[PDB]
């Protein structure tokens, strides 16, 4: 097998079900498994908070450990991807560059640029899809060329397509004997960087640890303990294959003689992911409002202070602030916690663009996912997909049903930990003497509520009603 190959990890930070890396190994005599840490590209294309960096560095360290166990290595190269490639195609006499075929426009532009560079430097470019359950083009083809815009129509198309794609085989030590992974000269240049190298606090205090190893452990541990799986960061980073997880769930359904539906329900979660991936792959301007053909055009308020309070857990609604605090401190929050804060920010209370919430979630979520994040933010703002706009989450009462003593609030907002339960969700209703007894003066130690919920939601309902009465055709696209 003739090629000398660089495999570029972008997502797909895993050795199981990695079709591109497998294709690289099967076509090559020499391989350099590379992660390019390109601060300029990342600065131009995304927003990445400290917890996300920690999770990435952990996933890269794990990939390096796992590659090393097979007699290979991970090479982390810090630089601009085009200049890195020009240098190392020369250094290593590269004839093929492989990379996962991601659907995100910034990854597609990178891929386009690498293919142009290949035509110039003399390397072929090979990419395989490892991020989706289905061949997205086949879904579009069955739907007439456009993406299904409802989950119902999506499931109808999938029922014509059949089963998802199956995972490819695991990589073996024998793969790296047939296709050698040479130790480059100056191999210290290619170490996974430590947090200090990224100007980031050295201690990761998120209960999540990145990497394929932990993703697989969690995956197997969830199937043993059985609250959701908590696997989203691993799917978003590609430490875990959705095709592998889907098939694992099919295996359980098979061993239960088709009598266990909880694995089927969980497969449905992956199908929601596929739904948004499919819409996102074929919709112009998917991650913004303007120019987005499925998105209601809503004159959201430009109020950076309102956004600032929401982002920094200073809304004065403890349920909202506790959730935003968990997001900031841990990088993951439950699906319905995301509903609560996203509705509050957008159609419910603050009337701030879903684009701004999306960007905050992008910075803070370990599982930040281009397609999922935008699709769900359009959903939670009733900009597309969701149409029950008279239903607004109550930032006080929703948590009361869930957690009447406010243990979650007391955990994430310790300033409120001594508030009697009758005030824990609305501490501004306590008398000043009760505030003094709790050791927490509202407006000083914890803010007053930034809006009157009833007034704000009343006003926003009227605005949303006008939008939907005027933009009927756009609303109907996703109904
Ligand atoms: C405003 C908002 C923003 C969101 N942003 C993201 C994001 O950036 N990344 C992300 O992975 N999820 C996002 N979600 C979806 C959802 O909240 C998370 O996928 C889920 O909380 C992850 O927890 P889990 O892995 O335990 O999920 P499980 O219930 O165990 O689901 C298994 C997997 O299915 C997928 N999935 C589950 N729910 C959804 C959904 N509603 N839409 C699409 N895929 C889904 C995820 O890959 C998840 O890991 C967002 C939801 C909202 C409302
Ligand atoms: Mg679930």
């Amino acid at each position: 097998m003739p090629h000398r190959t660089i495999h570029l990890f972008r997502k797909g930070l895993r050795l199981h079900d990695n079709p591109t890396l497998l294709a690289a190994l099967e076509s090559s005599e020499t391989i350099y498994p590379v992660y390019v840490l390109d601060r300029r590209f990342l600065a131009s294309a995304m927003h990445i908070g400290a917890l996300r960096w920690h999770f990435l560095l952990q996933s890269l360290e794990d990939l390096h450990k796992n590659l090393s166990r097979l007699g290979a290595r991970l090479l982390v190269i810090q630089g601009e991807y085009e200049s890195v490639l020009r240098d190392h195609v020369q250094k290593w006499n590269i004839t093929q560059v492989t990379l996962d075929a991601e659907m995100e426009p910034f990854y597609k532009e990178m891929e386009a640029n690498i293919r142009r560079l290949g035509a110039e430097l003399g390397f072929e470019v090979l990419s395989r899809v490892g991020h989706s359950l289905y061949d997205t083009k086949r879904i579009l083809d069955l739907n007439g060329g456009s993406p299904p815009l409802t989950y119902k129509r999506f499931l109808h198309i999938l029922s014509q397509l059949g089963d998802p794609e199956v995972p490819v085989r695991n990589l073996t030590a024998e793969d790296f004997q047939r296709c050698m992974s040479p130790e480059p000269g100056l191999a210290e240049r290619y170490r996974v960087p430590v947090p200090a190298d990224l100007e980031i606090p050295p201690q990761s205090l998120s209960p999540w640890t990145g990497g394929e190893t932990e993703g697989l452990r969690r995956l197997e541990q969830h199937l043993t303990d059985q609250s959701t799986t908590g696997l989203s960061p691993y799917f978003s980073m590609g430490c875990l294959s959705v095709r592998t997880f889907f098939q694992r769930l099919s295996n359980i359904y098979a061993q239960a003689k088709h009598h266990s539906l909880p694995p089927v329900s969980l497969q449905g979660q992956l199908l929601w992911r596929e739904f948004f991936y499919t819409v996102a792959s074929a919709t112009q301007n998917f991650t913004q409002m303007a120019g987005n053909p499925i998105c209601l055009q809503i004159h959201w308020d430009e109020d950076a202070e309102r956004l600032h309070k929401w982002k920094t857990a200073q809304t004065g609604f403890p349920w909202i602030d506790a959730i935003m605090t968990q997001l900031r401190q841990e990088g993951w929050i439950h699906h319905l916690a995301r509903h609560a804060v996203a509705c509050f920010l957008t159609r419910g209370d603050l009337w701030i663009s879903w684009e701004e919430g999306m960007k905050v979630f992008e910075e803070l979520l370990l599982d930040a996912d281009y397609s999922i994040n935008a699709g769900n933010w359009m959903w939670l703002s009733a900009s597309a997909f969701f149409h029950h706009y008279t239903r607004i989450f109550c930032p006080v009462r929703f948590g009361k049903r869930t957690d009447p003593e406010g243990q979650y609030i007391r955990k994430y907002l310790p300033v409120l930990k001594n508030f009697p339960t009758k005030y824990i969700y609305e501490p501004w209703t306590a008398s000043e003497e009760e505030q003094r007894q709790a050791g927490c003066i509202i407006g000083r130690d914890y803010p007053f509520p930034m809006v009157n919920h009833k007034e704000a939601s009343d006003r926003n309902l009227q605005l949303m009603r006008r939008v939907r009465e005027e933009q009927r055709g756009t609303a109907q696209l996703t109904r």
